[PDB]
């Protein structure tokens, strides 16, 4: 047999076990390609990159910019090898949780230091033409935020609106801070080149994950204003959310201002596709959050204080992925397609031959789940559990007998508990979707502790970090990618 058969773990950037109280770009991100390489795997899920705040509950999902990389994520020892900071401003933590409140402090501390130790500013100027099209308006963003210590709509009129003269006024004054925040971009976006070039000559594709909306406060929405549905004050007119479910009782107040897809259409999609032109200088495959929003979004009138008073508005998929797959053919694109689907959503998803996602967890509530082995087909991305969901042995720690006897069935026997995450990681790697990724956590077999997202809860999430010598699994997992033909 000669098919396409990949598989991958996911894993964000932060749950590395790095030495610096968060996970970095650095010399464990290098280890984990080579476990990577080493089992055979050929995919690497990471979360978005995008720079996080304690305000938005560290999400990846909600950034002041859907362009810049999160300084947090940066390996300070690469600083300490180009004589930026020195051996004793480094200061290892012990292998836990992520320490957000105390790396946001400590790594600005680091590049605030090294910032004033540089001295390349030419190379600095290259970077920014290459980047030219978000790092210009980034950089003065952040500026701008940091000495009125405003947020942007909160900003004097000239510059909240975005005035020719009163833009140039305020960049030379802010100069230094500016070229501090593009120093930042550059140290990031360097070092994801050489870990990105480090997989992909071993074969390793990094499949990235692209939020559907950016947050209100956001240099996004601040540079273009009229791609979202704002008065004339600029404050949001309506804003983004899901109805009310079966699983939640009120929906979800997500409070992302809601795209004007009659502007976007009308500037023919640049915007979307400079997005996509751009997180393809990162990634290989981009994962489409909220893939049903393409189709139809939930608007509900902002003052709302649930998004139960929302309605579904058709947005131009069909016309957007016509022009996103001329300009990109190879087809980078992934569907999240999971929740409140419609065969509108497929129909378009299928159109333009994008692979879905399906989830091993959610096979077993029901005889003829389409989440199923059997029932995932080849173009698809089959994972055992995501970040926005327990780990599979926590999952069944808590699952009911029914949903219990479903899953012995399919199997054809009772398992212990401990045995379940490998039971479920065959079945995922036996079906013929293209993609198998196994979330990190149910290849450690950990449980609802080590869970990464809980929706719907603001604070708490992202902070899980591997603890222990993964590698040691390496053995076992190689053995399964080669059983089941996805060992490359």
């Amino acid at each position: 047999g000669s098919h396409m058969r990949l598989a991958g773990i996911l894993l964000h950037v932060t749950s590395l076990p790095s030495p610096y109280g968060i996970g970095d770009l650095g010399k464990e991100a290098y280890r984990f390609l080579d476990f990577l390489k080493e089992c055979g795997f050929s995919l690497w899920q990471v979360l978005p990159l995008n720079p996080t705040s304690l305000e938005a509950g560290n999400s990846p999902y909600s950034s002041n910019s859907l362009f810049a990389g999160n300084y947090v994520l940066i390996d300070p020892e690469e600083l300490l090898e180009e004589d930026l900071i020195k051996e004793r401003d480094l200061k290892r933590f012990p292998l836990g949780e992520a320490l957000y409140e105390v790396v946001y402090e400590y790594k600005k501390e680091l590049l605030e230091k090294a910032f004033k130790n540089f001295r390349r500013f030419e190379l600095l100027e290259d970077f920014l033409k290459e980047h030219s099209y978000w790092l210009r308006d980034y950089a003065l963003y952040m500026a701008i935020k940091e000495e009125e210590g405003k947020e942007w709509y909160e900003w004097d009129e000239e510059l909240k609106r975005r005035e020719k003269e009163a833009l140039k006024r305020v960049l030379n004054k802010l100069k230094g801070r500016f070229y501090f925040h593009v120093f930042v971009q550059f140290v990031f976006f360097k070092q994801w080149e050489k870990l990105r070039r480090y997989a992909r000559e071993r074969g390793i594709s990094i499949v990235g994950d692209l939020p559907m909306y950016p947050s209100y406060s956001s240099a996004d929405v601040w540079t273009n204003p009229e791609l979202f549905k704002l008065d004339g004050d600029l404050k949001p007119l309506f804003v983004a959310g899901v109805p009310p479910d079966f699983f939640s009782k009120t929906g979800q107040l997500w409070g992302n201002p809601v795209y004007n897809w009659e502007e976007h259409e009308k500037e023919g999609f640049r915007w979307w596709i400079r997005r996509v032109l751009h997180n393809l200088k990162l990634f290989d495959f981009l994962r489409l959050d909220h893939f049903r929003g393409f189709e139809a979004y939930w608007e509900v009138p902002y003052g709302e204080e649930t998004a139960v008073n929302g309605r579904w508005v058709k947005a131009p998929g069909k016309t957007l992925f016509k022009k996103l797959l001329s300009y990109f053919p190879k087809n980078p694109f992934i569907a999240e397609d999971l929740g409140f689907i419609t065969d509108e959503v497929r129909y378009l998803r299928e159109t333009f031959k994008i692979p879905g996602s399906r989830v091993i967890e959610f096979a077993f509530y029901d005889k003829e789940s389409e989440h199923l082995p059997h029932n995932v087909e080849e173009n698809n991305v089959y994972y055992t559990s995501t970040h926005d969901l327990p780990p599979i042995r926590g999952w069944f720690e808590n699952l009911g007998e029914e949903s219990r006897k479903r899953l012995f069935e399919y199997l054809g026997r009772e398992i212990k508990e401990e045995k379940v995450n490998e039971e479920l990681i065959r079945l995922v790697l036996i079906s013929r979707a293209k993609f198998a990724i196994i979330q990190m956590q149910d290849l450690l077999n950990l449980g609802n502790e080590a869970r990464m997202n809980y929706p719907g809860r603001p604070f708490g999430n992202w902070r899980w970090r591997i603890k222990e010598d993964y590698t040691q699994k390496k053995e076992f997992i190689k053995k399964l990618l080669g059983i089941y033909g996805r060992e490359v």
